[PDB]
């Protein structure tokens, strides 16, 4: 069975954690421990095609030992989690993005950038501002809420269809 390898990065509180929840278990609730760093997995048709989708839930301390960077240079594909709310979460994202291509050594790593928490009424961040960023990576920008869910199965199965644009060349 075809499996993809796919990390959940951003800053703190983005909602990495509720997002890989709602696309695991189907739900959100108000906590999740701040500090689990794991992977999950999920079993998935996209386009016809059945696959395991073992995805890495980021947390915990800001380090950047040899061994991290090996760990994250296993995955073939990243969500760049900004909060639409958190106007320094979307200046994190370019770290981020500097980061993957450190680790993966390449400019073409599949990447969707992910502006999480839709629902709340106190943006920050214009859509037009993601929409510009996204486009200036050559990336696909995703609007979501854990909490409502929207948005959190298009984020991920474009992330797999990026692999696999990826995959091709
Ligand atoms: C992820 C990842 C990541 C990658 F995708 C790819 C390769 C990586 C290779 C690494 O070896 C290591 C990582 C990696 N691991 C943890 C990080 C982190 N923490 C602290 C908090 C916020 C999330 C979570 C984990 N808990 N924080 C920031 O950056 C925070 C800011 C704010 C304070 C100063 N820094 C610089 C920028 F300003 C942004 N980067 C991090 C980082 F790159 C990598
Ligand atoms: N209104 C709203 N709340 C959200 C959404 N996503 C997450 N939350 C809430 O934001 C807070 C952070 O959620 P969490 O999933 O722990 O974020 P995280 O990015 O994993 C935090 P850490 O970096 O420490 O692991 C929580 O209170 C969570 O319920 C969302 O889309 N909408
Ligand atoms: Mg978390």
């Amino acid at each position: 069975m075809t499996e993809y390898k796919l990390v959940v990065v951003g800053a703190d509180g983005v909602g990495k954690s509720a997002l890989t929840i709602q696309l695991i278990q189907n739900h959100f609730v108000d906590e999740y421990d701040p500090t689990i760093e794991d992977s999950y997995r999920k079993q998935v048709v996209i386009d016809g095609e059945t696959s395991l989708l073992d995805i890495l839930d980021t947390a915990g301390q800001e380090e950047y030992s040899a061994m991290r960077d090996q760990y994250m240079r296993t995955g073939e594909g990243f969500l760049l989690v900004f909060a639409i709310n958190n106007t320094k979460s979307f200046e994190d994202i370019h770290h981020y993005r500097e980061q993957i291509k450190r680790v993966k050594d390449s400019e073409d790593v599949p990447m969707v950038l992910v502006g999480n928490k839709s629902d709340l009424p106190s943006r920050t961040v214009d859509t037009k501002q993601a929409q510009d960023l996204a486009r200036s990576y050559g990336i696909p920008f995703i609007e979501t809420s854990a909490k409502t869910r929207q948005g959190v199965d298009d984020a991920f199965y474009t992330l797999v269809r990026e692999i696999r644009k990826h995959k091709e060349k």
